[PDB]
């Protein structure tokens, strides 16, 4: 029939008696207040648009809780979609025109037009980084607040722009909220709309500025990645849509030249084949683009000493370090939302502690992956020195370098490692000269095992999907570098003693070898506090 969470415009007492009519019904045995749309295909918001706002609405509140409004959809009483439903977000006042007055208390209108200092003792860095996440183009004041957003008919503006008239990147996310590449139509910091209006848009453009902005950016981004559970998602969707088709066709009723425009400009999303496959397996694919896309630019970034505007940030192997706080509160935080508003829902679409604490092992994991790949490297561009100075030829091996932590078809870290594919102990034997042992010789075949030995126990470790990564793993993965480290940290670097510039090259890998075994160990590090790290560095 028709979606379990989904409503009918018959069930509606309309409080007034796009098409915006304020709307109340009945919910578990109690009154919601709401706002209806109408879905007015021959003027915008089609079907398909009104039923990704949907959509939008739930992949939010994920990871936003109470301060993204929950949408529903609407039927009339012959099972056919009529417009969508926007329930009440308590303690909803928006944000000011630069044509509307300006309250005369100044405690009512810093919630209408906002001060910089209010914005961060209210956590609105959290709210703009969810619009840039999924791509918003109407971040103009009235569908912002103070306590949440609203508004989602402009979201996913890369494959949605074609009914109303993804690539985030490193450079966006160091410099934000001043959204530069990827350019929106209306937003905070713009002083004038199209920049790339607000009465005081300088004072959002200070939050870039501000390094405790910085702080709640990171915890806004690391609660986006430690939520994602797509299992429930999943079943939570199908409470909003049931087995709704994708049904792109839909776009006939509206004009049938948009359909030939996104059938041929999206072909690999909306054809034949996937307009009669259920829509949550279409967003939920096209949702997986933007959590990959931020996974790669949050979880693998690496630090700046200076954004475009003033404050440095860490990478995020040190920032998890540093403060383990940031996952304690993202437990808590889901505990919390678990007997709040998910209290009245099952206990299979509820936030799994134990899945919640597999993802963190994976951004842990994989936030590592860098300082892992570049160990890697730089121990394997070692051996090659090595292997000219010792071998008959002067043999240089090439090393295939892995994907960039940019490339859009990055999915897994274990991507970013190169590899030697000549390099190993049976192959390179025969390779070397019983004339040039200045123990180098020596140093060649310890640094050969010692590098076989590294990638090896990296690939055991990295190579665990989430689904089946331990704990025991990452000390499976430590508990071997440590042994790595006390078998040949002293054979090399003795063997490696008469040389200048080769020698002090291996320090360098020794040493972060041993730091980052250390820094790694997630069991030790769930047992820390801010304040236990603050002082253990000093
Ligand atoms: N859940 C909600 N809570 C509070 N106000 C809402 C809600 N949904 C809509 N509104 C009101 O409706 C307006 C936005 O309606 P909408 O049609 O969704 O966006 P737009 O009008 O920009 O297309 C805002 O001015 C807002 O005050
Ligand atoms: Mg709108």
């Amino acid at each position: 029939g028709l979606p379990k969470k989904a409503l009918k415009e018959s069930q509606l007492q309309f409080l007034t008696a796009h098409q915006t009519y304020k709307v109340s019904f009945i919910e578990n045995g109690v009154i919601k207040n709401a706002f209806y749309k109408k879905l007015d295909p021959k003027n915008h918001y089609p079907e398909l648009l009104a039923k990704i706002s949907v959509a939008v609405s739930l992949f939010k509140r994920i990871f936003q809780g109470r301060r993204s409004a929950e949408e529903r959809l609407v039927f009339d009483d012959e099972e056919r979609l009529v417009g969508t439903l926007s329930i009440s977000v308590d303690g909803f006042k928006g944000f000011n025109f630069h044509k509307e007055s300006v309250p005369q208390e100044s405690s009512a209108k810093e919630q209408v037009i906002p001060s910089t200092r209010t914005l961060i003792e209210k956590s609105f860095m959290e709210i703009l980084l969810g619009r840039w996440f999924l791509d918003d183009d109407d971040g103009h004041p009235h569908n912002l607040s103070l306590a949440g957003d609203i508004d989602f008919d402009m979201f996913f503006y890369w494959f949605t722009i074609y009914m109303k008239e993804v690539n985030l990147t490193v450079r966006d996310w160091e410099g934000f909220p001043n959204v530069k590449d990827s350019k929106p139509f209306h937003w905070p910091t713009y002083k004038n709309p199209g920049q790339e209006t607000y009465p005081d848009p300088g004072q959002f453009e200070q939050l870039a500025h501000e390094p405790v902005a910085q702080e709640q950016k990171f915890a806004a981004a690391l609660k986006i990645l430690l939520t994602y559970q797509p299992e429930m998602i999943r079943k939570r969707l199908t409470e909003l849509f049931g087995e709704m088709t994708l049904n792109y066709t839909s776009l006939d009723e509206t004009d049938v030249a948009l359909r030939n425009q996104y059938e041929k400009t999206f072909p690999h999303l909306c054809n034949e084949n996937t307009n009669i496959k259920p829509f949550v397996d279409f967003i939920m694919n096209l949702y997986q683009m933007h959590y990959d896309n931020l996974y790669r630019v949050v979880v693998f970034y690496m630090g700046c000493e200076n954004n475009g505007y003033g404050v440095p940030l860490p990478a995020t192997n040190s920032a998890l370090y540093h403060k383990p706080s940031f996952y304690k509160d993202i437990v808590e935080w889901a505990r919390t939302q678990n007997i709040t508003i998910f209290s009245k829902d099952d206990s299979s679409i509820k936030f799994d502690e134990d899945e919640l604490r597999r993802r963190y092992h994976q951004v842990w994991r994989d936030a590592y992956a860098p300082t892992f790949r570049d160990l890697l490297h730089d121990s394997y561009s070692l051996t090659n020195k090595l292997l000219q100075q010792v071998s008959t030829f002067h043999v240089v091996l090439d090393e295939v370098e892995g994907k960039k932590p940019t490339d859009d078809t990055l999915t897994n870290a274990w991507e970013l490692f190169g590899t030697m594919p000549e390099l190993s102990l049976e192959k390179i034997t025969p390779l070397i000269s019983v004339d040039k042992d200045s123990k180098l010789r020596t140093a060649l075949i310890l640094l050969v095992e010692f590098t076989t030995q590294f990638h090896a126990v990296a690939k055991t470790y990295y190579q665990k999907d989430r689904k089946d990564l331990t704990e025991e793993d990452n000390l499976e993965f430590s508990e071997q570098l440590v042994q790595l480290y006390t078998n040949y940290n002293l054979k090399i670097r003795q063997s490696l003693a008469h040389t200048s510039t080769l020698a002090g090259e291996f320090n360098r890998i020794a040493v972060g070898l041993k730091q980052y075994t250390e820094r790694a160990n997630f069991q030790l590090h769930l047992t820390t506090t801010d304040e236990q790290m603050k002082e253990a560095t000093v």
